[PDB]
Parts: C-alpha cells; structure tokens; sequence
C-alpha cells in the first residue's frame, strides 16, 4: 500500500506498567524469535486498512543507546502510566528521549481498573510534569480489552505517516538484532529511503562491509518473509552475516552500487560501562564457562571478555556489561542456558588512570591492573551519572542521605505534585553499581524509582585496597574505592567476607589493607 496508510510506533512504560500486556491485546485486537517489528493491519473507523508497525524497546537504563535507536525507527509512541503508580523515573527518561526524536507522543494511563488508580492525579502529573494535553490521554485497561480500539485510533490518527522516498537510493536504520542459527546475524531494520530485496547487495555505512540479502521480510507475529521492504515498512534482513556484531545497532543499511548520501545520524559503538571478573564454580570448569560465553555472546553483541587468573580463584574470565542489569541477564542465560555453575566478583567501573611515567592515560577495567604503587599515580578519574529520582515526599529525607553517603551532589529538587519529589544527583558510577539499587528501594518501601545518564569523567581522589586471607592477597578481591569511604568499604568488606567463606581446622584470617597498611582485619576461629 502507500506510507500515507503505515504507522510506525513503540510503547515506552516504566517497568511494570503494563507495556508487554498491551503489545498483546493491540496484536490481539487486529490480528483477529523475540517479538520485535511486528507488522499489523487495522481497518479504522474511516473505512480504511492501515499497516501499522509495532517496534519493541528495551526498558532498562542499561540499553539506553538501543531505546534511542528504536525511538529514531519510529514516528510516534505510546506513552504508558500507571494509574495507580503514576510518572515514575523511566517515564521521565523516556518521554524526553521520545521527544528529543520528535515522536508523537500518545500518554495512554493504564490499569485503571485497579482500586489504588487515580486518573485524575496522573492526567494533572502529565500536564504539569510532562506539559502534555491531560485530554489526549487514553484510559485503559490492558488486562481487559478495554482502549485497545481507542489505542488504534489515536495511533493512526495522531501519529503521523511515514516520509521517505523508495525510488531514492536506500537508507535503513538498524535499531535491533539477534543471530539465526539458520540466517544467520538477522537485522531488525526501518526502511527511510528506497526498498531492499533478496538478491540486493547491501553495504553497512559505519564499515563499508558488503553482503547480499538472502531474504526481508516482518514478524506478523511469526517470522515472515514478503519479497520487499519499500521505505517507511519495518521488518528484518538476512543476508549471509556472520554475527551480530557486523550489523552494530545504530547503523545504517544501504545499498553496495547506489549508495545513500549520509547514514542516519547516531551511531555509537557498544560501551561497556562496568566489568566483573567471571569464575567458574562447584563443578563446573574453566572449558565450559569458557565455552559457555563463547555461545552467549553470538546474541549479545555488547558484552566483552577477556582471560583472567587470581590466585585463590585460578581462571576465569574479565567481562564487561553495559550495566547491572546487563550483567544480571548474562549471569542468569550462563547458568540456565548452559548450565554453568559461576562466582562473579563484586562490579567495577572503567577507571583512567595517569601514571608518572607513562604519557598516555590508561583505562583500568580490572582493579587488579591500578597500579600497586600509588606514589607513581598523578592522577584518577572516574565516570560520573546524573540520577534522577521520584519519590513520595516521605522518604526524601532518607534518599537525600543515602546520595550524599554516596558521595551525590544534588543538582535540582521539586514537586511533581504535592506528594510526590524530583530530585536530580551527579553520583560516581562506581558508587552506584554497588547495594545503591537495593538501599533506595527498601527504603522507599519500593515506591522510589530512579534513572541515570553517563556525564563524563572526573578527577577524583581514589585507592585501591587490597584482600588478604592468611597474609595471602587475592588479586581478584582487590578494589578502587575514594579514600574518604576507603575505612567503611574496608569493614563492610572484611565483615561480609568471614561470612561468605566456610570454617576449616585452621583460623582465617581476613585483612583489607592499603598501600601494605592493615585497616580491617577479621577473624573466622578454626573448624569448631
Ligand atoms: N490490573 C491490571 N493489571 C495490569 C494491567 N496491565 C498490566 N497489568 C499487569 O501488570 C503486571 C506486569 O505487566 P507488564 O505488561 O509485564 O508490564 P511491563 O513490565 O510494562 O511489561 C502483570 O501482572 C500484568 O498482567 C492493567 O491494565 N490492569
Ligand atoms: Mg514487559
């Protein structure tokens, strides 16, 4: 058909809120491998049949480049609140990353069917937090069909028409991805300019590779193959790719002989932000953890990996995660995929690190590479975040004391309703990968939720303290911590390590030291 009659479109919700339940009942609703370009029609009251394109988005802050990537594939978004919850971090987060791609942007207030939901709150949070018209607001319930054609509606009303050209040469922006053990790398794609083909020879933009497609096509919901893509159409690629990693997520398609004038603007790298080093556990061997990653990141194409030995440890494996979360799912897919039994040490930041001697900086991913030598260190500096917090105004004063306890620098406070707080903290990354998550969350009683943005990197006054157990040190449970929380890190440390390790005939010692000085010792007396 014509773009005139498409619509391209995501969900964006805070986790909870009810994004995966509505993707169902609108698929539901018009039809009678992840899901991700799913391609629906639906007849409106108009009288006419409309191709609507469903694109999936991440929800966790870790995956924030790929949100932004599947916010640019579209024209418009289905802001989703909950009605008992109302605006919530991600909410915020999302919308501006929406409006920063111009998307139209359809607030849909979900779960109002609950007892605890309260519509008019969250329609005055919308006007006043996120100056949107309370009554372009769709009510709704995903859990009973209710708004679903309302939804539709609003979608093919208000959102507006593809705008490309398909006789013009072809441009299609890659927002998502994942290997086919029979496709091969398959990427997830929307066409801006011109149309693609099987048989089509194709050139990634950031890399000047070139491959022939071997088939297009869109999920509806089941994998489907058409015999074109024709701009302003959402769908997937397959051309004989090797991995994941040749169609990087931002990146731009087009084709070998005629190629497009500019790739769509955007494209980043992947960039892992934290590292843990990776050990096999119980039975399970060096082989088949090693042989386990080997087989994870063929579908992950951020994670990175590196050989690593401690003493206590033996070998295991550096690797590094966009994020916690990220982090988390590996572990999860390692064990439950595999099977493969893993101890994981505690997270750590990329550090960069200026040495004496040495002109270039260098970027410490493995505290057991930061220099044992602190005299020989001009300086250090870390990654810094600006955290963005909502919260009832009853816990405030307790999350205002756990983000300066962690070195925060609050930067704007207000009130997204008589009740409710904003808060906005520049925080060391390294502060927060560690216990932040759960503190702010037993704290709040889980109703604070919170969200953060990569800032740069700062000086800072930082040491590396070191683990010894029997006058033995454990490269792998060194770590760089400020030297104003250094006494703390080092008990909380000692404390948790007597307890993580089992009794034996002999006493273990445990000892947190810096720079060859003992300032935590700990002591688990002999096997009974
Ligand atoms: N009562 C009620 N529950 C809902 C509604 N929408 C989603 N839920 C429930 O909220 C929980 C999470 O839903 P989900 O779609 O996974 O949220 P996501 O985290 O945004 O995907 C599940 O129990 C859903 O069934 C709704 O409109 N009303
Ligand atoms: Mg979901």
């Amino acid at each position: 058909m014509e773009q005139k009659n498409v619509r391209n479109f995501c969900i964006i919700a805070h986790v909870d809120h009810g994004k995966s339940t509505l993707a169902d009942r609108l698929l539901e609703y018009t039809g009678a491998v992840k899901m991700q370009a799913v391609r629906m029609f639906y007849k409106a009251k108009d009288g006419n049949t409309y191709k609507l394109h469903l694109i999936d988005t991440p929800g966790h802050v870790d995956f924030s480049y790929e949100v932004s990537r599947a916010l640019a594939a579209c024209e418009g978004a289905l802001l989703l609140i909950d009605a008992s919850q109302g605006i919530e971090a991600q909410t915020v987060a999302n919308f501006w990353k929406a409006v920063e791609q111009d998307l139209v942007i359809i607030p849909v207030i979900n779960k109002i069917d609950l007892p605890s939901a309260d519509v008019d709150r969250v329609k005055k949070q919308i006007e006043e937090v996120l100056g949107l018209d309370p009554e372009e607001a769709i009510l709704a319930s995903a859990k009973e069909g209710i708004g679903i054609e309302e939804i539709l509606e609003a979608i093919v009303n208000r959102i507006p028409p593809p705008k490309g050209d398909p006789q013009k040469p072809l441009k299609a922006l890659i927002f998502d991805s994942y290997y086919d053990p029979y496709r091969g790398a398959v990427a997830f794609v929307r066409i801006f300019d011109g149309e693609v083909k099987p048989g089509d020879k194709i050139m990634l933009m950031s890399t000047g590779k070139e491959y022939e497609v071997t088939e297009v096509g869109a999920q509806t919901p089941k994998m489907t193959k058409f015999d074109k893509l024709s701009a302003g159409d959402v769908g997937y690629i397959a051309a004989s790719i090797k991995d994941v990693r040749d169609i990087r997520i931002g990146d731009t398609i087009t084709h070998a002989k005629n190629p497009t004038k500019e790739p769509v603007p955007g494209f980043q790298p992947a960039k892992p932000m934290v590292y843990a080093g990776i050990y096999p556990a119980e039975d399970t061997t060096y082989e088949e953890l090693r042989d386990a990653l080997e087989k994870y990141a063929i579908n992950d194409a951020a994670i990175v990996y590196e050989p690593e030995s401690s003493p206590a440890l033996g070998m295991g494996f550096r690797v590094g995660f966009l994020g916690l979360l990220h982090m988390e799912i590996v572990q999860e897919r390692l064990e439950r995929e595999y099977g493969v039994k893993i101890i994981t040490t505690a997270p750590n930041v990329i550090y960069r690190v200026k040495k004496k001697f040495t002109d270039e900086v260098i970027e410490v991913r493995n505290p057991m590479d930061f220099p044992d030598n602190a005299g020989l260190i001009e300086y250090v500096e870390e990654p810094f975040v600006l955290v963005t917090i909502i919260t009832p105004k009853e816990y405030v004063g307790p999350i205002i004391q756990l983000c300066q306890e962690k070195r925060g620098i609050q930067k704007n406070m207000t009130y997204l309703d008589p009740n409710t707080v904003y808060l906005e903290y520049e925080m060391p990354l390294s502060e927060i990968i560690v216990d932040f998550h759960d503190k702010i969350k037993s704290i709040s009683r889980g109703f604070a939720s919170y969200d953060y943005e990569f800032i740069g990197y700062r000086p800072s006054d930082l040491i590396k303290l070191t683990v010894l157990i029997n006058k033995k040190p454990v490269d792998a449970l060194s770590f760089i911590v400020h030297a104003d929380r250094a006494q703390k890190f080092a008990r909380r440390v000692a404390e948790k390590l007597r307890e993580t390790i089992p009794r034996q005939l002999f006493e273990v010692h445990i000892q947190v030291a810096k720079g060859g000085k003992v300032i935590a010792s700990e002591r688990i007396k002999p096997l009974r």
